[PDB]
């Protein structure tokens, strides 16, 4: 079954029928009002802190997704009342035909029902903190008729926690005010004019209007039938205290055929609505915003575009898996239909992975997140695994520090510095989160010296409160997983310290790295099972071995000691087969098997968590990826990609009634076999797999490597492959490379021709704006 | 507009239309299991921690009250279906006659619709953690009638924060599993088998069961249309992770005029559900609980009863204000439909105030509370202000001090003495919660010694944080409120101290009251406006002047200085003058007036408050009892009766559609004259007006005062009241008063009877059980 489909034309996905088993969301905004919202107009608003600042209310967790922010319409010769969105009003879909549009930072509804053919676009237009409603109703009836178009949002009370809970106190916290065309929504207890202020105007002048919830909505009613709505009219509330809502109203009488246009808009801050009503009066000015976020992502699919046997592959990397991962890059991951309170901020290891998929297309956002981990930093080396910038924008003990969150910074500073060429970053003074300061090179260094520091007395990497893994809390046990990123950040850092001549520190991590190597692969090897253990506990038994009879094989120590380079290709081929054997399923790669059952807490809480359920037994998303890397090392790219079309979304778009999730999103979790929903995908958008994906194909099935003195193209692809395209923008400089696999190998350069010139090895950076015709003969 | 009466035959308040402009709710459980359920049967159930251990959800502030505790009813040949509240199916009331009659700890609720009579009782049995739905289906039809019945709840995550976030989490922590006639619900992750299961089952072998939500409610639908209702049949889910529910279903045939009767119990605890469903098969057994439960309250309304020319007083106090009272103390103030999450546990000054209104009916519980507050009083000798009593069974600094908390606990520690006659409670060593340990008395002492040594250069106490007004913070300033507490807490630790013979500290506390009484005296009044200021501000302004445009009046300082008896008759009517004349209201005392416009951190963030809300110029019902006691002290029986009548919510039954809370409970706050809500009341239940208007009325109005060597019948009553009754339960033995107003003063006793003889002062306890005539002649 399926709801929708892949428009590669517009770059948008088109929901066909709205009664899809789940909200299916899109994410409006590139600055710093973002807007969660879902093909049922269900969701909402926040600015800058989603904890904080929240702009529009959200019951979530329910069976229905409210409120939103709607737009009714309604007949006013009958009676009769619907929304542009399919839910709140939920108009038998027998009678009215729906469909939504979500494209890369705006979201299309449609509403095709007696006679009546009407469209709303929102979209969070760049320059300004709000959301546009652009709407357009026209009469396709053969008679006239009178409409009347009603909006609707609940206004937040900016805390989340003040919107759940402590009623006490937030009940009396706001108050509603009308002026012409403009319900303003104050924030009595914030006294800055710009946040402590929310609004909801029209383009038009109304002819009605309501700023009370109660009033609105009306006694023993909901969205789903506002009194306002079925009366056709608002009450003209507004006062100060309890529920507050915007909503605006307007009758048009239309001639057969005729359109109208018109706008709502939601945002921030006074003065702002007074001003953004009189400037999209003029729909050219709406145009024109619009066309502004359309250049926005035009200018970033532009900079990596690929053309493969694939359709899947294409599809989501040129466009969709760019976007969700720049989305967790710019929004982090507190703000979805699953995060919606408590935590906020930046996850320490989540954004620093997510920093390393797009500095290509947003080196700046990238930069500013690097900066941000490394003020997040401590000068002991660890990294605050959960904090917010805006607390360093010019500290927990070591009990609560996860043992990897800081090593991820490493490969990702020096992505950064090989896509942009700002080697100067590397001296910048940035201050540690507990005092004192140091430059981007001495940050590094004492991450690195962090993870030497805390081992085992045989060389492994101690666990900490957890590794990568939440639940897998080893404490004083050691981490296969840990040691193996520590080898991968060595290596990268050592490449690092040759390029700037540091002969000092590359001899020392050199000797540094030959240590951890040395270390893994005489304790971690299973030579009974053919694979990598987990890791130790605290007490010395291993985890994650042919003999035992639960959590044998684990998808995090296998991938990972293949993907930082530390297992030889003989122990990295058995290994990966044992992932391939044991974890692989159709829905993509499980995290472990057997899942645990048994309560062990010198493991962790992963053995007191469901079997085949989040991270016990579960399809794990974010490891995925590693697995396609570990494949592309070993040279196996017909592995790799089974993997990557097993978990891709774009091919389960005609299963949904398994799925449940968007086919356009990668999720946490898929239910695992032991699971009786097994295949049922959980918690799209913000998870690093997007990421990681994006990085992994474009960085190693397509093998296109930005470096420190120049490009490569080294891909591991299926045999069957006869080649490939990828258009890549690197340094101001385009290169258009063509890949040619004549004796249909998966890896291995042949060749590689500059302009027509044959050269060896990486290609040097070219001159700004020049255009480079690079053509790679596998063989 | 009135939707329902007082039935004072039943003790119940009987609601006759269910379209109440609000939800008005009760109170079902004694112990430790609790349902906050409205008269739509909305609402949720906890045990113990309403923060840590609920039970059911509650999506709170919003247009509906859901979830709640549901039975549907549907007629299997139509396909009818409704529920036995009006909510949430709401079927028309043209056609259906609904009636909720809510009781002392149980509420019955009522539907007569098309040919089919419906009953159900909630109810939580002592004895037992769960919540017994009594249910009685009758067919009243001339045909005969196919009906099936199904329960529904949504079981919780047990942390409210589980519920309202941090899903990613909390949707994969809990299962549920069918055993016949019980849905056991599970939390995967407590593994307490008592506190770590629910369940839901029923005294019927059910036709058919859901565990998930989704499934029982069904895509695009809610509580109002469940698919399992609408299609007559449960889908026998039940299963690990996502949202779990409670229902179970059965059909039953009914010939013209049968009548079947059945239960669902909703619990806490592996093996109680199989138990108790065995239990309630035979009827008797819940008829046997039912009856349990009006003799818990038929005792308690026993131990004091009135007989007096004013009905509303009558009906109040003989019912409904003493049980909310004791609910107050039982439960705390952190579970209503207004606080729903955050802060639980005991706030120090409420406890320490509600702990003196019904020792005569529940000393074993006044006792815990107090002991509660003695352990979460620190050496200092100031109490904190909120906190968790588990915490201590077998710490903030001054900064978060607020310097009335701790004074209230005198005044209650010596009436639970004078009333149970435990003397020996002085000697008790109770831990200090920081450390150490100290007699009750030296607890006391330690409370008396904090106010004394936190004063200013002029002798008056210094607000700290904040005084008994959370939005007056004075810091360094002064409080006057603060300065007669302590006043009055002093006044009765020396008469404690007398009765001890503890002769040097009668003198220590005598001189420190002496000391209070003329720095009061000199410093407090305003002998151009003729009232009690309400404090200085850190920088010595007076805050309460009669040249102040702003918060010239306030009701706590006025009434205060007279209930403590620090005032002199003279100044205390002059004030209480100022206190009618400008803060009196149809619908109570204001609290201040004028109410604060202009911002000033000087005297504390009521200044930064909407105008006639909460703090600023509303009518705060709570210190409205302050102002009865006072007036009674001054012997003006009609001005104190004024008040109380303008107050009481019974006299308010008729005026709903000002009102809108329960006309049965008194609320925190009355929007002001400054609000355009004026009238309105808000936060019914979980108020300390409850206690303290149940200690003004029956000590002071009616004067009936237990002490430590004698009782006291001193009334203030209205000079028109020809005499009034009284039965009173102390010590175990009975003293029917009868109170004689022949010559129609308002106080003064010219004699006082005990069995005909004559007597002079106190009634001294007399014997165990002994039945005693007490004649009041006053004159
Ligand atoms: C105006 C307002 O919101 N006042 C409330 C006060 O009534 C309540 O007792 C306190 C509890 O912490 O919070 C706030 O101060
Ligand atoms: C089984 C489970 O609930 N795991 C989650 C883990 O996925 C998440 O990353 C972490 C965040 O603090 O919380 C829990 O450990
Ligand atoms: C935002 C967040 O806490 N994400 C965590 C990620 O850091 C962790 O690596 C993974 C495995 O446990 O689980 C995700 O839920
Ligand atoms: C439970 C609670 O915090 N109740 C407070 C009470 O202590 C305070 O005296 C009063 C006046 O500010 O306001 C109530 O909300
Ligand atoms: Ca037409
Ligand atoms: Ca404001
Ligand atoms: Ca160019
Ligand atoms: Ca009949
Ligand atoms: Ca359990
Ligand atoms: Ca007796
Ligand atoms: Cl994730
Ligand atoms: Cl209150």
């Amino acid at each position: 079954m399926k709801y929708g489909y892949f428009d590669n034309d517009n770059r948008e996905y088109v929901i066909t029928r709205p009664d899809v088993p789940a909200p299916w969301t899109n994410y409006l905004g590139t600055e710093k009002f973002c807007t969660v919202i879902s093909h049922n107009a269900g969701g909402y608003s926040f600015y800058n802190s989603p904890e904080y600042n929240r702009v529009t209310k959200f019951r979530p967790n329910a069976t229905f997704d409210r409120p939103g922010h709607y737009v009714y319409l309604r007949d006013d010769d009958s009676g009769d009342y619907w929304s542009i969105s399919w839910q709140p009003v939920a108009k038998s879909l027998d009678e009215a035909q729906y469909q939504i549009r979500h494209g890369l930072s705006y979201s299309k509804f449609q509403c095709d029902y007696n006679g009546i053919h009407a469209r709303k676009t929102l979209f969070v237009p760049k320059g300004e903190d709000a959301e546009i409603w652009d709407v357009v109703i026209k009469n396709t009836s053969d008679q006239v008729r009178t409409i009347s178009a009603f909006s609707f949002v609940e206004f937040s009370f900016s805390h989340i926690q003040s919107d759940n809970q402590n009623h006490q106190m937030s009940l009396y916290s706001a108050g509603t005010a009308y002026r012409p065309g403009l319900i303003e929504y104050d924030l009595y207890y914030n006294t800055d004019d710009f946040e402590g202020f929310y609004y909801l105007a029209s383009t038009f002048d109304p002819d009605s209007y309501d700023g009370q919830r109660d009033r609105f909505l009306g006694l023993y009613r909901d969205e789903a039938n506002p009194l306002a709505v079925e009366q056709g009219r608002c009450s003209n509330s507004a006062q100060t205290c309890y529920n507050h809502c915007g909503s605006l109203h307007k009758q048009f009488t239309l001639q057969p055929g005729e359109e109208i246009r018109f706008a709502y808009i939601l945002g921030i801050g006074k003065g702002n609505g007074e001003r953004l009503r009189e400037h999209y009066q003029d729909v050219a000015n709406i145009d024109a915003a619009f066309a502004a976020i359309k250049a926005h992502w035009d200018e970033r699919c532009a900079k990596f575009q690929v053309k493969s046997p694939n359709q899947g592959l294409d599809t989501m990397i040129n466009a969709w898996t760019l976007y969700q991962a720049e989305t967790c890059v710019v929004w982090s991951r507190f703000a979805s239909f699953i995060e919606v309170g408590g935590r906020t901020g930046l996850g320490y290891r989540d954004t620093a992975q997510d920093a390393i998929s797009v500095p290509h297309a947003n080196p700046e956002m990238t930069r500013k997140r690097i900066v941000d981990l490394l003020r997040g930093q401590v000068k002991a080396g660890y990294g605050l695994h959960l904090f917010d910038p805006d607390w360093f924008d010019p500290i927990h003990g070591i009990k609560d520090t996860c043992s990897d969150d800081h090593l991820w910074l490493i490969p990702t500073i020096c992505k950064y510095v090989m896509e942009t060429g700002e080697t100067s970053f590397f001296d910048q003074m940035i201050p540690y989160a507990d005092g004192g300061e140091a430059s981007v090179y001495e940050h590094m260094k004492a991450a690195l010296d962090f993870s030497a520091e805390y081992v085992g007395q045989t060389g492994i990497c101690k666990g900490l409160r957890a590794d990568w893994n939440d639940c897998l809390n080893l404490g004083g046990g050691e981490s296969s997983m840990v040691s193996f990123l520590h080898f991968w950040a060595l290596q990268e850092f050592i490449d690092l310290a040759k390029f700037l001549g540091k002969d000092q520190d590359v001899n020392t991590y050199t000797e540094m790295a030959a240590n951890v190597r040395e270390a893994c692969e005489t304790h971690l090897w299973d030579d009974e099972g053919g694979w990598y253990i987990r890791g130790l506990t605290k007490n010395g038994d291993k985890i994650g071995t042919a003999q035992q009879q639960e959590g044998r094989v684990h998808l995090e120590s296998n991938t990972l000691a293949v993907l930082s380079g530390l297992a030889s290709q003989e122990r990295g081929e058995q290994a990966m087969d044992a992932v391939d054997e044991h974890l692989f399923s159709p829905y993509g790669l499980h995290l472990n098997a057997p899942s645990f059952s048994t309560p062990n807490d010198d493991i962790g809480f992963v053995t007191r968590v469901y079997q085949g359920v989040k991270e016990n037994g579960a399809i794990f998303s974010h490891p995925n990826p590693w697995a396609w890397v570990a494949e592309t090392k070993l040279g196996r790219g017909d592995r790799a990609m089974k993997f990557y079309d097993a978990l891709n979304p774009y091919n389960q778009n005609d299963i949904i009634e398994k799925r449940i999730a968007e086919p356009y999103s990668y999720v946490q979790f898929i239910m695992g076999r032991d699971h009786q929903d097994h295949g049922r995908a959980n918690h799209p958008w913000l998870t690093g797999t997007s990421g990681w994906a994006y990085f992994a194909v474009t960085n190693y099935i397509l093998g296109v490597q930005s470096g420190f003195t120049g490009l490569s193209v080294d891909p591991c692809i299926p045999s069957d492959w006869p080649g490939f395209e990828v258009t890549r923008q690197w340094r101001g400089a385009t290169y258009h490379i063509q890949v040619e696999n004549p004796d249909h190998v998966s890896k291995g350069v042949k060749s590689i021709t500059l302009n027509g010139a044959p050269i060896q090895g990486r290609i040097p950076p070219q001159a700004q704006g020049s255009d480079n015709q690079v053509v790679v003969v596998l063989g």
